[PDB]
């Protein structure tokens, strides 16, 4: 079932991120499904933690990243959305090729809303769990 | 595919949480799958806030309640684990009746744990996400 409810295409939502963290780390969002958001993200020197390996903070940027647009494309003209809470549990340490972000609800209010963000390696192994808590200022 | 490398009854399950704040809120164990673990718990004056409705102490107790326990049937003789991590996101009230917590793995290592609880009212709604990491000691 269609969640969203702004319609908006892949190219679009990357439009986005011109000039933004965003970009600056080379997120790109690659799957809009019926009510899943995808993006996928680096793993090299601009994500990169000292021994090599991807920094914790990446993964959190995705995920903050994930959860803020699906809230945004919940919203009605006029409305705004806010990440407010955070929390993250890194699983497994990343060193080479790209992470994916899949992003779904897990509650949808009219005044707040709660995303789940689990980030897997490509070898298709969850390497860290997220969940984000947004405030609608519609 | 099986998980536990303890195998225990629901029976057993059970006769641990005598004298402790598992029996003393009236949680039980209804559940015990192949790789999840189920309990519930009563809506009443041994678990209401001062308003009325269910303390989210309550929905968090039963959460590392049940995190806990599949921790240690997760371990062999001599080894324990331990709840570090705990945080959870209330979505929705619930004033009576029963709830149900889901428990379920997200990462199983030889040295930590990460667990995922999800709480449902009578209706099958999703009242309140938990997410507990456990460390196992020996």
């Amino acid at each position: 079932s269609l969640i969203w409810k702004r319609h908006l295409t892949l190219d679009e939502l990357n439009a986005t991120s011109d000039n933004t963290m965003v970009a600056h780390l080379g997120i790109v969002y690659t799957r809009l499904g019926d009510d899943v958001l995808e993006a996928e993200m680096p793993v090299d020197t601009r994500t990169h933690q000292p021994f090599g390996l991807l920094h914790g903070g990446a993964s959190a940027a995705l995920a903050e990243t994930l959860g803020s647009m699906a809230g945004f494309m919940m919203t009605r003209d006029g409305q705004c959305v806010v990440g407010t809470e955070l929390n993250a549990t890194h699983h497994r340490p990343v060193s080479e090729g790209k992470v994916r972000g899949v992003c779904q609800p897990l509650h949808l209010g009219r005044q707040n809303q709660s995303w789940e963000i689990v980030v897997f390696d490509e070898q298709g192994r969850r390497c860290c769990t997220c969940r984000l808590g947004t405030a609608v200022l519609g």
